[PDB]
């Protein structure tokens, strides 16, 4: 495990890489469930590094029909909602270090928009360790993004029976290498990957979770099949065996016709991430970034897109990532048999 | 003792009279010295009146030199020092309850500036809840405050040989009741009080803590006189046995000519503070408001007035409260023999 | 000082002299202040005993207008006034051990009652482990009472100027030697002493506080002489120095004839306790149990007497033991220059 | 659950039985993941004991690579590793009560060379409780262990399609009873089982995790059947569905061809484990001792094997109980069809 | 205050000092009572360091008899008294940070033998950050010694009576300077002066304690004169008013003719301590070093001299600062009227 005077330094290091330095202003974002060896050790690495810093405390928010613990699962309101004083007090900072999972919103866009920027750190220690952050990763994920920027079109196929098709263009490609040193920049510790969003109502065909496919925040390793017949960017048919209706069962009980949108899409590129990670946590321990980012995973998304101006707002909100695809920009194969292949500058 | 549901409910009290409810902002501002249940009861109580809330914690400012733990005691810089951030952090919100003590500083005087209110809430449960704050105290203290602030000379007597002249006028009139009620204003809970400073270079006289008399921080109760010549405004010698030379020696320690100077002046119209109440307390209890808000003491301070624009910013600071003192603003007593007798409204 | 290990082991030793077994139930009572490592071992060696436990957490009861951290300074309602449920849940034991500093009142007398029995531990660790009970002290505590329950009127000189009579027999004795072993008995860890109360309305004569001797709750070493003259039963002058005014001021606030009462006199048996011992520790650490059962030492008190069914149910109280007194009950001295001299079996 | 009261007692009878008094020294070892009840409990019951105690705690080791929170996961380097100092400060006494999972490496091995004898405690205190050690346990443990020592090979059939052989005597037999009263000794509190090593180079064969079979520290139960094929003391093959992809793939992330060796083999002995316990605990509850434990199981593990001078010194480290099989030493069954049959003095 | 990042800052600054570095091991000493926020700064800033670590805790010892919670008031056995494992787990390292102040003894003293080195850290981080230890303060600590170690003789005079005279030359002279750089050598941080002991038996003549000088264990400064009369080696006359009476009394309690004995002697050569400090703090915040340190003190002591193989090994320990006193070696001042004269290298 990870002890107190290692946090503190890999905190030294990430922070660093953030370009936190005596310049710097640093809050602490907390509430009562936040780790308190990591905001202990983002408070002192900061502090080592000269910056000014200062931690905020706020209430936290509860989703009354939200289920489980994992917050990803519920993507409405958050504990910036109606407080502007606390946001204000956000936005005084240079960087935020995020330990309570403040989830994408207008007030957290809002910070954004006025130089801020975050870093959100909620894994536990020892995976933070695992997908400690490096420069390399940084320039492999920018490869990757001018790359996805100039596509007009994504495909993914695998033998198992995803065909399935997205125009691009329409939305910006969104990176995560796991620190925040751009100014208005958004990003996690640990990442290491990259996606955007299909045009409006135009994603196409079917995309199938095969058997050790993962649906988050579930958290299992689907041991039936699943087949999501998709038009018009929406899943119009789940298939399958138990999965498959616990899955529509799940869906359901939100009771909107929004949750069926797919949002993001995209690839992995977190060679130091295992799809084999998450078998051996408990559900509470986090969110599993693993999952997540795994090199030459496709992450697919439902629900939400307001975070870049879309129709749908619903709380909702899966993210599953499939193996063994191949993965296609325009005509040119960015991932086959989920073996990361372009850009070369990309790979491991 | 103060049980924690009593605690809240008299930050109930207290933020009511703050006008503290919906349409407000409270920012609980501590470190990790602050006492967490009155942190806690402050954010509980503001809440319940419905006010959005955080808390902003700030790591403590040491100044090396400083001795005890008091820290009335040293004024220098404080955790707000170079720390603009953090001073938005406090500006966002409309009222800031303090339970670490931020010494008047340029940093915070900007803060009351912008209309942010501030309360100082740091002394034990116990001694907060034996000087509830009450509007009663706010009239009586500022029926006081309109006689200072037309008074052209202060000037005192005792018994003990106390004979001392202050001019006044070029400085303000500052009063303390109890509560942050209205915009830009600071005050500490608990308090009931008043004081001003006396002219440049104008303070003559002799001043003398009798037997009994108080020197904070250093919280004895005098066995021997200590006799203190002042001219222009300075002490220029101090006289006794044991207590004086005490007395010397802390002030050489700081090794500066501007510890002599005298600062605030004013007198005490608490009646519910007591002069008895220090000899029941430890040092590290607190700081002691008994001492100085006590009902007919007069209180007189040494060292910085930067407060207020003057010339002193030493860290060496002393309050001397002496009981059974007449003191006249121009020809008229306010008190005699240590009884508040003028004004009648500002009466018990 | 005293480890976990060595305190659950006195607290084994203190329950078993107090008759603790697997056929006695134990209620430890606590509130907020209470030190969590007494009640763990309260509570830990209850259960190595064999005896049903369990813990009582009451919320703690101010008294607004008293002063100071110690409880015996402010007699009068306590957490249990007004909870009758709670005085059930603690009737149902067979033995309380009280670490929340309970006072004496109508709601504890109906405790002890019901056969229930109470010992009160709420000095530091340390003290409890200097003063550890045992049988011996209660032989010898025993021995005193037997002496104290026939005579007629007991007298007090001193050559300070003590010159103090006071008849008895309309009021019992009360024994203290720690700890809690026959039904319906309060006693304390640590004591060792024993008193009773004067007949009403007619103790007589002149109490001296030399230098050196105490009052509590003050906790000083008192540095000149008071002079306390009393008339039927009553305290009609203080003189003498500064003590004398503090403690005139200190007894006039509370605007009340009865705090000039005496109420309980005697003597105490403890020579494990040490007059020196209350300059070695701050006024927080206890009440100083030290002072009160030194062996040889008169101890008198002042204010209420509701205890015993007396008139007075004032909430001020003083304890104050004196140094180097006579004491006769009858024709007979027990204590001479402060060394105890009769009964025989009282003795070191 | 277990009380605090109860944990000591248990601790007091596993000291007890492992030889701990007034002559012994114990040393309980310590890092901040450490359950401090856990370490409480070892602490006050090594003074109710009468010996003379200490903790040592070291901060915690983090292999970079290592996924989840079980530490039997990478058997690398340890926080003793380079500390010469620290395991010094363990070869000082008698026993060290080990609460941190010291894996085993050539610096434990050496404490235990110096006479140290080590019981590692890392269970919840309620499967401590459940398997609490027992002498009669001991006995039927050394009975079995009698057998081995005799024995020339060890042979494992199943129904399932179990068919390994192992040629034994290069190697010791190794015993876990529960409890350290031999000097040199180490055991673990709970366990109740033996093992040896096979022969270097010569295990052969396949062994058959069927359904209901368990992977440690993966933490299922197989759903679908995995075959092991095995040469010359390596396993070469790994066949089945998804169970056996996701072990194929949590083997090779370790890059080492170190990983498919067989290391120990053996059989359970503890009725008071079983092989249902697992599906009521979470993966962060413990290293579940019931999988390893259980009456009659065949346990096998990979990995590492410098623990006895063997080649080995990798991370990668399973263990694998399985149900139902046929185990022989030599031509004679010491378990069939997941029975224990000999010896006699080692059954229920 | 201190925050935890500077806390951790200062001992970085300290044990770079105490040449602590990657080659060096260090094991932080400690109790239950022991500052977990110095435990933590020392643990985490020896790592900061690349230094191993470890941290002991002992069990907490209590001598019966002694009295408050300072523990250099008993000088008897320690934790470490027959723990010799717990001895051997502190020679093991190569320096030991005490944060449990473990008294000198015949363990504490064997452990120096070994090339260990130790320092004291025990005094609230306040404290420690205003005398944070110099090179240079090391400078002048040495040149002083240089001297001591050539005297014959000490005498102290003053105007208040001191008139005493002591061989030197049978023991060592002793430095403390703030930081342990060297094998084998003890120091505290803080300190900053020098002592000897006298030559068994000769230590002659009257050291007054005047109005202003300071008892340590007792932290008062006396309001009357106490004469002490020494003859060979010995107090054996003690007289003045109720402190004369109160040192007395403390004295006989232990029930011991050694406790008259005259122990070190030297004087303070630490210009950051001040005299007037201890009246700015509460008996338990810690052992008051700046009492003991302050620059031109003559110091003295009474009771064990057994660290330095002397005859006594009472418990009772005093430690006694005078002001104003001329201190010479042989016919030369080293301090005239509490000012420092020789040598010129030692002064500020
Ligand atoms: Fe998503
Ligand atoms: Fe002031
Ligand atoms: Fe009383
Ligand atoms: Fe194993
Ligand atoms: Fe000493």
């Amino acid at each position: 495990p990870v002890s107190n005077a290692q946090l503190t330094q890999m905190f030294e290091h990430v922070l660093k890489l953030s370009r936190v330095d005596e310049t710097q202003s640093v809050a602490v974002l907390k509430s009562h469930y936040s780790d308190p060896r990591t905001v202990n050790a983002a408070m002192e690495a900061a502090q080592r590094l000269k910056a000014k810093v200062y931690a905020v405390e706020l209430p936290a928010f509860n989703h009354p029909t939200a289920m489980g613990n994992d917050m990803t699962a519920y993507c409405g309101d958050t504990a910036l909602t109606g407080n502007l004083a606390a946001q204000r007090a956000l936005e005084a900072a240079d960087l935020v270090v995020d330990t309570m999972m403040l989830l994408h919103s207008p007030e957290q866009e809002q910070i954004l928009k006025t130089g801020t920027r975050i870093l959100l750190a909620v894994e536990p220690p020892e995976v933070l360790a695992r997908m400690l952050p490096t420069e390399d990763d940084k320039r492999r994920v920018l490869a990757a993004e001018t790359l996805l920027k100039q596509a007009r079109s994504l495909h993914v196929r695998s033998k198992a029976g995803s065909d399935f098709h997205a125009p691009l263009g329409q939305y910006p490609a969104v990176t995560e290498y796991g620190y925040a040193d751009e100014p208005g920049r958004w990003d996690h510790w640990p990442s290491g990957f990259l996606f955007t969003w299909p045009n409006e109502d135009s994603a196409e065909g079917t995309l199938v979770l095969d058997v050790g496919d993962i649906i988050l925040p579930f958290k299992n390793y689907c041991r039936e099949r699943i087949t999501l017949e998709i038009e018009k960017g929406f899943i119009t048919g789940i298939h399958g065996g138990f999965e498959a209706e616990y899955l529509r069962d799940y869906m359901k009980y939100f009771n909107d016709p929004e949750v069926y949108g797919i949002s993001h899409i995209g690839w992995g590129l977190q060679p130091r991430a295992q799809w084999t990670a998450m078998g051996l946590h408990d559900r509470n321990d986090g969110m599993c970034m693993d999952a997540r980012a795994f090199y030459g995973n496709f992450l697919f998304s439902t629900g939400p897109n307001t975070e870049v101006g879309g129709k749908r707002k619903t709380p909702c909100h899966l993210d599953i990532p499939l193996r063994n695809c191949d993965i296609y920009l325009d005509d040119k194969a960015v991932v086959l048999a989920g073996d990361v292949v372009a850009p070369e500058e990309s790979r491991a």
